[PDB]
């Protein structure tokens, strides 16, 4: 996260850190708890991941230093990538992780509500991006989970900012015109969380951008409201 500040423990209890153990264990991506065996994240995270056996999901984490060999984690039973996904810049950048065991909810880890289909017309004014990503292009994964408040940008304005790309309504953009606050490397897959009527909703999934927090280059997020039927199809299968 560029231009952000340290989060407080328990502030974003749906935020997870997804680690890969291959070749050595390290943070790979962010994700959000959406159900007791379900993590919503970005499809591009899994480039070259040949098996869910190499993945570890850690919840209830504020600091990456809390993770050692003896730290409990959730194994991944299945990786479900949207079958229209080709690359982050073309959309459908969404994936579900089906966990091997059930997440016990509490004050350190709980799910975030998905947006309502009726709320496709609501104007969100209190949106935050969170993650352990870089603070600039050439940096390193941060120990403490960071947060940044960022305004949503209309599809028309985002399209003007990304000449040469096709910004669809399945994408949602966020960022200040002058730049300064954004997601960066290591934040992808994490949530863009918006508070509306005192309830937090998972509005976006951190996906891509041209550089980090540059002027007139907002971050591009998967527009979660457009995928609620897909998520229910995969998580509520008979
Ligand atoms: C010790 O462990 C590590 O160092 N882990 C570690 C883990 C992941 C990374 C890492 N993650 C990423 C991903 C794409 C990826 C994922 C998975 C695998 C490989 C590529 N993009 C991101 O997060 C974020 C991209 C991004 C998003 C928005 Cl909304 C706006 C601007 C963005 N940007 C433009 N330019 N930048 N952002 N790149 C790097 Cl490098 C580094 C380091």
């Amino acid at each position: 996260i560029v231009g952000g500040t340290a989060s407080v423990r328990g502030e974003w209890p749906w935020q997870v850190t997804l680690h890969t153990t291959s070749p050595t264990q390290r943070h790979l991506c962010g994700g959000s708890i959406i159900g007791n065996q379900w993590i919503l994240t970005a499809a591009h995270c899994f480039y070259g991941v040949e098996s869910p056996k190499i993945l570890r999901v850690y919840s209830g984490i504020l600091n990456q230093s809390e993770i050692k060999e003896d730290t409990s984690f959730f194994g991944v039973q299945e990786i479900i990538i949207h079958d229209q996904y080709k690359m982050a810049e073309s959309g459908y950048d969404i994936a579900l992780l089906k966990l091997e065991t059930t997440v016990g909810y509490g004050d350190s880890q709980r799910p975030i509500c998905l947006p309502s289909k009726g709320d496709r017309n609501v104007i969100y004014t209190d949106c935050w991006v969170t993650g352990w990503g870089y603070r600039k292009l050439r940096d390193k994964i941060q120990n403490t989970l960071q947060k940044a408040k960022i305004p949503l940008v209309t599809n028309e304005e985002c399209q003007k900012r990304y000449r040469g790309h096709k910004i669809t309504h399945k994408m949602i953009c966020a960022g200040y015109r002058e730049g300064g606050k954004d997601a960066c490397k290591g934040d992808s897959g994490g949530p863009l969380s918006c508070k509306h009527n005192e309830v937090w909703h998972l509005v976006g999934i951190t996906s891509w951008g041209e550089g980090c927090a540059q002027r007139e280059r907002p971050g591009v997020y998967t527009n979660v409201v457009e995928y609620v039927d897909w998520i229910l199809e995969k998580t509520q299968a008979v």
